[PDB]
């Protein structure tokens, strides 16, 4: 039952860079890729990285994703904030069978 944990709410100013984790539960971060998903109200989500820290094309190069193993987690950075960046995030990733898991999911407040 591989899970993934992350906390409520983050608020950074704009120009200003804000992490968002995602903790492994019950299985190694490490053990499948870890996606992020930037979502807005009423929207499908829109993925930001995928593999762990590989952006689509598009994508701006102010969001970064990175593994932590010590800490079992995976971030998601965004550098120099913008006030378009407040959204939800959510991290993504699978467990021993296979299955989706999501992340509850963050909320990014742009101060």
């Amino acid at each position: 039952n591989f899970m993934l944990t992350q906390p409520h709410s983050v608020s950074e100013s704009p120009g200003k860079t804000v992490t968002i984790s995602c903790t492994g539960s019950s299985g190694s971060i490490a053990s499948n890729y870890v996606q992020w998903y930037q979502q807005r109200p009423g929207s499908s989500p829109t993925t930001v990285i995928y593999e762990d820290n590989q952006r689509p094309s598009g994508v701006p190069d102010r969001f970064s994703g990175s593994i932590d193993s010590s800490s079992n987690s995976a971030s998601l950075t965004i550098s120099g904030l913008k006030t378009e960046d407040e959204a939800d995030y959510y991290c993504q990733s699978y467990d021993s069978s296979n299955h989706v898991v999501f992340g509850g999911g963050t909320k990014l407040t742009v101060l």
